[PDB]
């Protein structure tokens, strides 16, 4: 871990991956997970079901870390191993259900390698090879092929939404005349009522507002799915974070590419719940192919059932390319 | 853009200046914008103002480059096209309306020629034509012609204004032998606390101060607005990242020329935000006509409803001349 | 022409206006001439450039009226169709010429139609359309958009010129305690030391002054040329008349917009030939961006070469508003 | 003379008229001579030629007024009877010649009745009687009906003719671009360099000049020869007043009909002796069957000899029509 100042979330992953027999060097590290490479903070867990997807090609609900063998503690802005936190290992009664439906992996789980289920081959690491979980029903449609779009303004879909104060997160900003915006954005950026590191989320003293509109992109790399995990920890950070900044009655708009993998679709439910009517849109606005609008109306912050059915099927529509 | 190493920014446009049907030779890039001449550092927006402004005779508010076409990213110090940053482009819509206003100019906006809105006409490029954008009600008076003023010392404004701990940014020093001053100057100047390029702002390892005083001068050419202008990526820069260097209660002066243009308007009302009341001065100690300080005092880094119709009524009895 | 008393300068165009093919009713009279809406005296000449401006989109130097029909001739405050006068009628020559830089005119000159030059098209009359001619090189800089200035008062601008005796021309009064101030005014104003129709010129019995002060004012409409030509006539009538109201030495000022149009620069013309020197301000004491004040200084009733060469430099520098 | 104001040279003429038993009531002055139906200055001489025309179908060349009975003398815009003036007075001697001629008249010259001597009758006085004196050999052809002529501009004429400084005479502006234009022109006209009453000559106060221009109209009535009659006192004193207006080698030309009675072909013959050439023109530029114009080309001030041999033949070929 050479030069990188904020990877103590890979660090406590190496002890975890060594039950598995998993090794990665740097280079292998900054293929898998993005936030790696540019030197961000980051979770363990969400780390750790991208290296599972890509290594086993199958994310976590296969079970394969489950086994409480090692704990990943989180204390102040920073991630070690003391006892007490979420534990994960490698769990061999879940690789013997996986040995059934994948005859060849036999004995050559825990020897470094690359289990590609794909072509029934167990080779070295290769950064194209795993990069959707075959054991995941994923909830909606992608695109096979990232467009860019000459689309809308963005102030189109937002001048829509009802509520007056307005707190925009975002790189650039927008012209909403009608709105009384206060513009939070990433460090070095002029013109901003105030400037924060984004990757440690947004702090509860910037108020409550009638709207939340999360502007935070995520470049394409690969593949949709993989778009959708590369802005997971945003949806998680942002999205999460914004719950706090929220008045009664108030709405969160989110930009994002979807809810594909197994993190995002996580923090797609923990919200639901706080919102009378979840909605996710496509419109005239957007910059590319893989992108959408999530728009959480009406916040509670009450618990009610919320299932991804709605979403699905709305999302299903959007996502024809 | 030969022997330039300072104007990534001006690279960034020319595919935005391109959708437009506009190709600014080195020389026009020169006569529109000062910091491209000296070869400084800029930000595309402010920049396509001034050109804008120039070439249509209309500020960014027509929305003639309103359409999303071609983005413009900030990383570290250097600007390019990636996407995800703030998105630029001729908009035929703006354009359009435009035209009832301006019959002319109909089938004449992409051939890259300056449309004069004052005299009925379309010719080649001028650097005296279109200084004023039509289209922009300007928020206070100006002066028809630039005059010298023999006035009072500045320390006679500074000594009035409470906090002993002061940042002086500034080409030259004071005498405030009742304040505590820490010097902070232009590069190649000796007898100073710290030199920095102000072109990159001002750095927060400065810490916090009583009293911030802005004091870089912005030489006078064409008229009054033309030095606004000139003057405005100073005050979005220092003025903004002064901000970070202001104690609870503190207080932020600032020499500059009015708010004439759109940037420093912009500017203006994110720092009014954040005292608890703002004030625009003429005091004795100017050195021209066109010269004029803001007061920003008790600094509470909130956001507090802010308009400058209070600045406006007070600079309107400031310029006369 | 019903219910009009001092509109026999309109009568004397029909029969002009009829060899062009051009027949203009009572509401397109009122709406290219301020001086027939407002039914006031005026020349046959002045307003034949307003009406070819409006209808041809080109003033009169473009010769369309310079074949000898029909004469004007004025006797004791009073124009008929006498011969020996100046004579005018549509030139099919002059028509010619245009037809090569204009193809889409071609046999559409003589239909009593707005031939629209900027957008190549023919349609009906418009009062928005054709304000500028596109034959014309203006001398000067105009304004795109009329602002009112709070500005000085005027008796700043007044005391610093040289002459005891003034003589004032205006609506109101002004304090110059310095001056022995002889203060003429429009009919129905009380508290002057004389009354006239000022339509009708200054009757030299007023006697001979060191200084001449044209206050007259010109309500702004449409565009800054518009106001030059609105105003023309009253540089004509009060500037030329102020011409035998001069003692050898003095001095005349006069309130006006510039010498836009042809007519505004001919009058000029004529009276810069006899003074030593001759001055176009731009003073703080003007109420509008548009004003302006001549100071012709230093009388001789002369004749010198005279252009507007040096004025057009001074107006360029106090025109960019 | 009843409300007239500036006959006094009418008053001159009753004691001459008085000597020949004429007796004229203010509306036979009127009839007869265009000047005292108008008011303006005249010469008693040239009166008394139209008077003796029209009352003894005769000129001053029959001798009828030769002997010298009555003085008329001038004194500063003034005519009174002063002994020591040009004497007039009815010549029996002269009367005597033409009874032979006409023995009708015999005993009926004295009862102030016209002497028809067409139609051999005496009559009592007729505005339509004896317009042309039956014993003047007219020196060039006349028309026998005044026809408009829808004519070429007069610019063409004069921008043909040399020299650079120009003094225009006129009731109405040219256009010329070329010309160093001094505008002269009569009372009330606006736009002018200089105002004169033209009926009281031209002031050598106006200086010398390179082409003298004069270009005032006389209004056709009855007749050609009573057109040369009645623009004959412009030629006597604009033609006279235009030799002190003159550099070495100018030019002048003269807006005329002919010189068919008398008093105008005396004028000629003073002008034509201090020119090196003289012709008399009939260009494309008239606006009438009766027009032509006199180029009196490069002056000396001299006293050659000069006949209208030259110019007769010319207008011989002109005026036919």
């Amino acid at each position: 871990f050479q030069n990188k100042a904020n990877v103590c979330w890979a660090k406590s992953l190496v002890p975890i991956l060594e039950t598995a027999g998993i090794k990665l060097n740097d280079r292998q590290w900054s293929q898998i997970i993005q936030a790696f490479k540019e030197d961000k903070a980051y979770s363990p867990e969400v780390a750790l079901n991208e290296i599972c997807t890509r290594m086993y090609g199958v994310d976590l609900d296969s079970g394969l870390f489950s086994k409480p063998l090692v704990s990943v503690y989180y204390a102040d802005n920073h991630w070690d191993n003391r006892p007490g936190g979420k534990m994960f290992g490698f769990n061999p009664e879940a690789a013997s259900i996986l040995e059934r439906k994948y005859p060849f992996t036999k004995g050559k789980w825990n020897i470094n390698k690359q289990i590609c289920v794909t072509t029934r081959r167990i080779e070295d690491f290769n950064p194209t090879t795993n990069i959707i979980p075959a054991n995941r029903r994923l909830p909606h449609s992608l695109v096979a092929e990232h467009r860019p779009v000459k689309g809308e303004r963005m102030e189109w879909l937002v001048n829509k939404i009802n509520g007056h104060h307005v707190l925009l997160v975002s790189g650039y900003n927008l012209a909403l005349p009608t709105k009384r915006v206060t513009w939070v954005a990433p460090l070095g950026v002029r013109g901003a009522d105030y400037t924060y590191n984004l990757e440690l989320g947004l702090p509860a003293t910037l108020g409550r507002y009638d709207l939340v509109v999360i502007n935070i992109h995520t470049p394409f790399r690969i593949h949709h799915y993989q778009q959708c995990v590369d802005h997971a920890m945003k949806l998680q950070m942002l999205g999460g974070d914004s719950l706090r900044l929220l008045k009664p009655g108030g709405s969160l708009l989110i930009r994002a590419y979807g809810y594909a993998d197994r993190t995002s679709e996580r923090v797609i439910c923990v919200l639901g719940r706080k919102f009378r009517s979840s909605r996710a849109l496509k419109p005239p606005c957007v910059t590319s192919n893989t992108e959408m609008f999530f728009l959480f109306s009406n916040f509670d912050n009450g618990r009610r059932n919320f299932t991804t059915h709605v979403m699905n099927n709305q999302l299903n529509a959007a996502f024809v390319g």
